């Protein structure tokens, strides 16, 4: 599914993502905008064979699992397929984790180079919620 940003914002916020580790819901919105474009379908491989998965982009080397990447964790206790689902809650207890682990956001690269430091407010402009 292709959320629309309000539609995604408020589902975020009903998993209670909002100011999760003291992260507003723009950044999650805009972090999901640059990972995923909001596709909770999408895939990329990483060079190093693990791939990611879904709205977040969360990855099999320590998260999920695909059963082809060698040497990974399953840290989320998932299939990475349930990172795919229209539902975002298994996307949304993961990336609760990731975020815990130490580095924040910054766990996100895309985050760091396109979120961090911007009016990430703007991403939950207008909506709702
Ligand atoms: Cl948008
Ligand atoms: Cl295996
Ligand atoms: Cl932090
Ligand atoms: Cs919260
Ligand atoms: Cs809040
Ligand atoms: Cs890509
Ligand atoms: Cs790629
Ligand atoms: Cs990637
Ligand atoms: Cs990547
Ligand atoms: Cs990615
Ligand atoms: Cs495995
Ligand atoms: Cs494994
Ligand atoms: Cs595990
Ligand atoms: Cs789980
Ligand atoms: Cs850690
Ligand atoms: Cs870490
Ligand atoms: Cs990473
Ligand atoms: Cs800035």
């Amino acid at each position: 599914k292709v959320f629309g940003r309000c539609e995604l914002a408020a589902a975020m916020k009903r998993h209670g993502l909002d100011n999760y580790r003291g992260y507003s819901l723009g950044n999650w919105v805009c972090a999901a905008k640059f990972e995923s474009n909001f596709n909770t379908q999408a895939t990329n491989r990483n060079t190093d064979g693990s791939t990611d998965y879904g709205i977040l982009q969360i990855n099999s080397r320590w998260w999920c699992n695909d059963g082809r990447t060698p040497g990974s964790r399953n840290l989320c206790n998932i299939p990475c397929s349930a990172l795919l689902s229209s539902d975002i809650t298994a996307s949304v207890n993961c990336a609760k984790k990731i975020v815990s682990d130490g580095n924040g956001m910054n766990a996100w690269v895309a985050w760091r180079n396109r979120c961090k430091g911007t009016d990430v407010q703007a991403w939950i402009r207008g909506c709702r919620l």
